[PDB]
């Protein structure tokens, strides 16, 4: 088995995240164009995916996680990462 | 093991779609900006990928469904969702 | 167990990109509007995800692909597939 991956992008430079799920646990590496970095998203999770949009030049990144039949989507809005509306029944 | 999901996005709002595999079966929440709801794909998969894109203000969704070795385009261009062209051979 | 894929696409027409990871190695398949081929890239793989941007009317496409707990970034970046800055620590 190996790591699962999850990756977006913005801008002209470009910005890009790149999610991976680890035993049990999401973290993220990012670039702004000047080296990859350890970002600020750890949550758990054995599954991910991400998509995102640019409102001007602010980046708005979701991210669904997955644990067993549960998903949880996390939220940045330019501040930090917070739980978002998203609810299934799986 | 985990339920697997894929994601979109597309517009200022944004509109947001989640596709979900679990126990051979591909659905679907939709964000419009007015609550999550339960959308109208569902087709069978253990894996699901997803790409969209915007044309004028329509939008254009292709969904990749994976059981065993066999991948299914489903495309969403308006009206329903209708089996694309894709074919590989894995 | 299923075959896994990853997909982007860019432009009007569009194209489309999908990488599947299939018995350690990931594979691509290229829709240009004119008919599915079978792209260049070729290189080992468990996991695979992607993320591309425009800049102009030339493509860059990055490839996230996995194998245990190493991932490989590959760039496309207009004449060929190249290994990518991208490290973690998994
Ligand atoms: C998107 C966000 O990115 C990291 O957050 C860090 C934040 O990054 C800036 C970055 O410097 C800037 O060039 C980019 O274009 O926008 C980001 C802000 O939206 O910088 C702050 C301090 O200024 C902190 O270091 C943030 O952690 C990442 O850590 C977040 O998880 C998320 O991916
Ligand atoms: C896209 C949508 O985002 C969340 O929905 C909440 C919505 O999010 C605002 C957010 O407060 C703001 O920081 C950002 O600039 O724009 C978002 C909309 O794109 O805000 C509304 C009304 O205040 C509600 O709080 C929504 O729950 C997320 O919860 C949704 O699942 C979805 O990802
Ligand atoms: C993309 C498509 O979305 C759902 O389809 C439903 C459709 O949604 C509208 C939505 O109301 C509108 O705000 C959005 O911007 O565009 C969609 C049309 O492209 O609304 C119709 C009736 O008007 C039905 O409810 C559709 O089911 C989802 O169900 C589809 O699977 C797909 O994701
Ligand atoms: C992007 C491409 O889409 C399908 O290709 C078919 C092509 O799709 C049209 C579709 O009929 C139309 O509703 C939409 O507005 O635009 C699509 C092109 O982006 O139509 C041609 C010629 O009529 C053929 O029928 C193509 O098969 C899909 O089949 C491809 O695999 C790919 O996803
Ligand atoms: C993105 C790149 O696509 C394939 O590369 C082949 C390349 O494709 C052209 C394509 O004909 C053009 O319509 C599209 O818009 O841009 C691509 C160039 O960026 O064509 C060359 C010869 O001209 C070779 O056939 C390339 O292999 C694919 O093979 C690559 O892996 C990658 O996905
Ligand atoms: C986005 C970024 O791409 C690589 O970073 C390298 C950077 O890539 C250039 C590339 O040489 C060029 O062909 C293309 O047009 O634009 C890229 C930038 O978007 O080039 C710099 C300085 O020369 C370094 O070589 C960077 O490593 C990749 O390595 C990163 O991980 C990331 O995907
Ligand atoms: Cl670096
Ligand atoms: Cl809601
Ligand atoms: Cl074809």
């Amino acid at each position: 088995s190996s790591v699962q991956t999850a990756a977006t992008s913005w801008g002209t430079v470009p910005s890009i995240r790149v999610y991976t799920a680890n035993n049990g646990k999401i973290t993220e590496r990012c670039w702004d164009g000047k080296g990859w970095y350890t970002g600020a998203f750890n949550e758990p999770g054995d599954n991910v995916s991400v998509t995102s949009w640019l409102v001007g030049s602010a980046i708005h990144i979701r991210v669904y996680a997955s644990t067993g039949t549960t998903t949880t989507e996390w939220c940045w809005d330019g501040n930090g990462w917070t739980k978002g509306a998203y609810t299934a029944t799986n």
